[PDB]
């Protein structure tokens, strides 16, 4: 039953940080525009977070029905996409945390699958 | 009883993405204004989301009374209008996701009616 | 008992739209200032929404005590003031929705009193 | 038991108006800066709202323990500081509502103590 | 059982003030940029608040299991990091509250450990 709690709280903070990063890059350049530059990142961002929302919805749908693996996968991928979005977006400030967080997501999925398959 | 849960969660994320898109186009042009240009989109946006709110209200009113089709239609159209608004607004950044999301809404309503009439 | 639900949900969306309109007119003129121009509207806006808050508070205070008319009036006027504020503020973008929403509020109060006095 | 309800709801709207006023003065001068000018107000604002937070916390801590006067004072002063902050900040737009709201806070504390001492 | 309440409420206000400070420095210089200048502070800020989120999550995970010291430490450090972040960020407006709040955090941790070890 731990699962739903984990999922809810993580949903919460993930929304937090995403909004915060958008808040930051409200503060980029009074000099030039960056909506056009780096266009690609935003263009991917929208669809990404959309994947996020549509995952979370079915996750919250499937709570009472099953605590099993079927919903497990769903919720987990939902949590994935959003961190991915935050990564891509934050990239625009600099490329350092970009790669650092690429790597963190990598190890994160690694530990996920590790625990997934460490036991039947 | 699935219905109310579906509706609530979808309400939530829909608000999320709408606010986020507004956040983005807070970041359009330090060069020129776009409130005047593309006026039409905002002018439709306001009334659209207003339809949204007035639908959600009666939906939440009708929860305890009926799980049937009568509220079903209401809630569903409420969810419709808001996605429509997000579409129109996001258009201003570019016309690509514009048509993509036009199409997605199209197929979405299609599947809706499909399941509506697939069984008595 | 319908009453409190109606009131809560309406409170919610009303806050939503107010914040959204403020979000929009964060996007008015990189050309000139409009805080000074149209000053009057904001100057009335603050006190208006203040009426709003102080009404909602006593409304939520009076929930458990009475489902009757006494709280009915209070909650209803609370809902009034905020829509009024949204009207005044949005005016600054244009005078069209201004009058349209003036009229909508008018008919809204009309239907209110209609149902109030249609029966003992 | 009225007390906690009063406190919660008032907390809510107070946060509302504070955020709204900050929203407004996001819209001051594309001409010049006012973070430097009027510095003093913000410099006091931060510590003020900090008093606010640290009061509300112990208030919510002391809910289950006592409905008495001890928590009464705490919660009440917590509500005080925030209105004070809103006053100081809004001042920067103009000095009129400044004094008006000074006076309103004055009468407000007056009625508070009035009812505090009107009966044992 | 006091613990979870304390933690929740403190979480709440801490988020409040962080968002507010970001709101402020949305209002820094229409003259020059400060995202580049003072880069270091933001660069540390992101990872800091990330520590914050990942702590709060396991804290909320461990609620039902234990009211003991093990979760005590976790929650407490979670509350630490965020205040630290607010400190670093606010620094950019001025160096005064910077050191003042450095000192406040210092004394705060001091009282923490004081009460931690004042009794078995």
């Amino acid at each position: 039953v731990k699962f739903t709690t984990y999922s809810a709280a993580v949903h919460k903070v993930l929304v937090m940080v995403n909004a915060g990063i958008l808040g930051l890059l409200q503060l980029v350049s009074q000099q030039s525009s960056v909506l056009e530059t780096h266009k690609a990142a935003f263009l991917c961002f929208c669809v990404f977070i959309l994947f996020y929302a549509v995952l979370r919805v079915r996750e919250a749908m499937d709570v009472r029905l099953q605590p099993g693996l079927v919903p497990r996968l769903i919720g987990h991928g939902s949590h994935l996409f959003g961190g991915l979005a935050a990564l891509v977006l934050v990239s625009v400030v600099s490329t350092a945390f970009s790669i650092v967080l690429f790597l963190l997501w990598f190890i994160w999925l690694s530990a996920v699958v590790y625990l997934e398959t460490n036991k039947p």
